């Protein structure tokens, strides 16, 4: 990895574009005004990409050679980079101040700021925009996941009177449906801020290496079938597949994909009659989890519950909602995103089924079907020093007021009523508003403040 | 990287779920029935992740300890992985056959097949489903990028009579808007199958390492401003910023973001009047490229053109369309995806503006706003051998015939009319359709067939 090759190409040319005699460029990241965002993932970038000796004689040469061909021109700032190598032993003269990871912050507030700490390095502040803005991704995943958790909490509370098991209601199925191995780990770690169930194993090592938990692991799974492990038995032997599988995993939870041929037949006749005897004998700690995987997600879930309720003893909980026996549950893991998840719990509630009965698995909806656009994650220069004079800078495009950026030096504060406010134009120095919530997390090649994954989970808790 | 920890959790439990005495699991990947897909990206995965000694004693131990905690139970196949280490020095006993990279294939056809080459490693075929299915991403980027090339080619030909400069008409802006560094390199590389313009520098090294080009680099850029390099001059000094930047880059093309305060004022008054003398003097190979970045993309592009058309000498080309002078161009880099690109070129054509005048930059639309759903990329078991008996396996969910999978051993063939057909149930062996178009690209830890990026580009060409 070479930081000199980890920027947008045009930024290579920006050192020649700033006003002459500029000693300071100061920039900030916000999710421009999903009303509130979980700030998560910066610590990963700081440690993996930004800290320590990130410049070498070899990396400068490599970059020089690539850019000469990429631009067909000599534009690369070799002197600037060499200056960092010789004076700071290749450590970046940058200070980054950030809100604590896990914090839940309303849109349109500063989340972190970046400035250069040596006047020679005015151009470096925005060199690293590209790499830092990629924080949009863990922010957005953590945020969207938490939003699903609110929906789940609401309906679980209403239909059952408590939140037991909430942490296990939205399982990460996204490993194959993301764009890379690196994304898999990042995105899976962001979902674990809110939940504990994951099949995206890559999340575990990222968390262990960059954040840390008191528990051996941040996330957990159970045995579960796929179509290959059912269909391999042959079309006439789905029942043999089911029987083999539940018997192999008789004393832990086991999920069994039941739609290879006919989900409704599988529920009513295979599980509901042929194999009923192997299900009703199961422990509460070791249920059968039936998994539909096709059809309209709402129609399929409701029809499956209807079938099961006629084949197995249903109770009615203290809230008046129907509850399957504790050895039998359902997981819907097809076509699940925040919208369909809402439609399913609502449809269940309508038909008087407790949310205790259901869990969800989500792949692309959880980890891939998200864009920098969703929270308007944006990094802009708000302050420069030119000829020893600070000036407040911003954009304000005529046709789009939503793209107006903030002016001057920024600070984030608690308001008297307990909300958040971003003070502009260095007004935080007036001290009318208690201390700045941003803390120095990076300074001159060193990570200066870290959060464990346990702290982050606490910071990102739901209200209730 | 540890391949033992690079699968979906549930797959760790699958060795215990297949029928007893299963000696072969054979699986295939398709983009289930955007009618044609560019096959691209498998070779990256084969080389980075799958080839060579990928199993060590330390990797087995690491995986054992993680899964013990992750499952709260000892499901992990330590013996199976140890077998591979001991018998094959950690090389995967797997055969992969694939269509050549860059090939453009209709949906619903076999793109690659995976099978185990040792009876003991029957569980390995689908272990690596998760890693291989991630090929959806380069496939989808390359396909969506090529679909945009078809639109640009159509309108450039209609409005100008040729395709000169087509390969520079869609510029990759997506480095900051993807989910990780790895994703950036992969996705930028896929766009470069079709185009030559990129700011996602990560794509360059990937191609050089994994594919190779005759040219020193596969992609190119030019100097360009961002809002920090305009706004840093102070709101009253936008003109000074503009003058400085174009003079710094007076003999190469330069893109200058023009909407910091008022895009229409910048075009009409600043470029059109105050600084006009510094633009009309420029070379045909060093145009000023004016960049709007806000507002309704179509309305903004049309108004920008109307403004410039009144300030600069417009000509009418041989097709009857309006053409700006060669030292002046426009690039629309905001809100660009396949739909808005189509809207802009059609609206331009409608108002009699040649597509010669316009280029596009696309970020998330190009590299992030894409999902496994778009092409229905899917991996499924189609054939197994159990008790020495080969059987054709498949899924066929009652509520979704689209998800029916293919049966038996598969082959890809040319039809008598020269189209593509995938033969099922080993029927390729009858030789009624000539030889299988898939080639063995991986066998027993080795990459056995490779393509340079130049071969891939040639395979991926448009009809014209
Ligand atoms: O985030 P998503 O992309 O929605 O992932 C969830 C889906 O993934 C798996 O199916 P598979 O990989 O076989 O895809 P398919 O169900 O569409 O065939 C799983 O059995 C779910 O159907
Ligand atoms: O295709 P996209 O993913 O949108 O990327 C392209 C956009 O990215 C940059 O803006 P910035 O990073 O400031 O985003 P913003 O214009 O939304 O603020 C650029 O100046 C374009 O507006
Ligand atoms: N555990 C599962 O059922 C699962 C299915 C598909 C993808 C990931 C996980
Ligand atoms: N070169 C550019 O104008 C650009 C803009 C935004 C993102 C990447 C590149």
């Amino acid at each position: 990895f070479n930081i000199l090759l980890a920027t947008d190409s045009y930024k290579v040319t920006h050192y020649k574009q700033y006003p002459p005699n500029t000693s300071k460029v100061y920039s900030y990241f916000e999710c421009r005004e999903y009303e509130e965002t979980v700030f998560y993932g910066l610590q990963y970038i700081l440690n993996k990409y930004l800290k320590g000796k990130v410049v070498t004689k070899e990396k400068i040469q490599e970059a020089k050679d690539v850019y000469k061909e990429h631009f067909q021109d000599d534009v690369f700032n070799e002197k600037g980079w060499n200056y960092i190598l010789e004076k700071y032993d290749g450590h970046l003269p940058i200070e980054i101040k950030a809100v604590p990871e896990g914090f839940v912050i309303p849109r349109g507030n500063v989340l972190f700021t970046v400035e250069n700490t040596d006047p020679e390095c005015y151009w470096l502040t925005n060199w690293i925009e590209t790499i830092l803005v990629q924080s949009w991704y863990p922010i957005t995943v953590a945020t969207n996941s938490r939003e699903q958790k609110k929906i789940l909490a609401k309906y679980l509370l209403e239909t059952s009177g408590n939140l037991d098991g909430l942490e296990y209601k939205l399982h990460d199925f996204g490993y194959r449906g993301v764009s890379s191995q690196e994304t898999a780990g990042i995105g899976a770690s962001a979902h674990l801020v809110n939940f504990k169930g994951t099949d995206t194993v890559a999340g575990l090592a990222l968390i262990k290496k960059y954040y840390g938990t008191k528990d051996p692991v941040p996330g957990y799974s159970v045995p579960a079938a796929e179509h290959s492990t059912i269909t391999a038995w042959g079309k006439d032997h789905e029942k043999d597949a089911f029987e083999h599988i539940v018997t192999q995993f008789s004393s832990v939870p086991v999920s069994v994909v039941s739609d290879s041929y006919d989900i409704y037949n599988a529920c009513e006749k295979i599980w509901g009659e042929d194999l009923r005897h192997l299900i009703v004998s199961r422990s509460t700690q070791a249920p059968l989890i039936i998994r539909p995987d096709s059809g309209n997600p709402l129609d399929t879930v409701l029809k499956v519950l209807e079938i099961l309720g006629k084949k197995f003893p249903v109770t009615e909980n203290s809230k008046g909602y129907k509850l399957l026996p504790p050895y039998l549950r359902v997981i819907q893991g097809d076509g699940v995103d925040i919208n369909t998840l809402q439609e399913i719990v609502e449809g269940m509630k309508q038909k008087m089924w407790s949310i205790e009965n259901i869990a969800f698995g989500s792949g692309g909806g959880l980890l891939q079907k998200l864009t920098r656009d969703l929270l308007n994650c944006s990094f802009k220069c708000s302050y420069v020093v030119t000829n020893g004079l600070g000036i407040n800078v911003f954009k304000d495009p005529v046709a789009d007021p939503n793209k107006r950026s903030k002016k001057g030096r920024l600070s984030l504060h608690r308001t008297p009523a307990g909300n958040f406010v971003t003070l502009e134009e260095g007004k935080g120095d007036l001290e009318e508003y208690g201390q700045d919530l941003l803390h120095t997390v990076f300074k001159n090649g060193k990570v200066t403040k870290s959060y464990s994954f346990d702290e982050i989970r606490k910071n990102a808790q739901l209200n209730i």
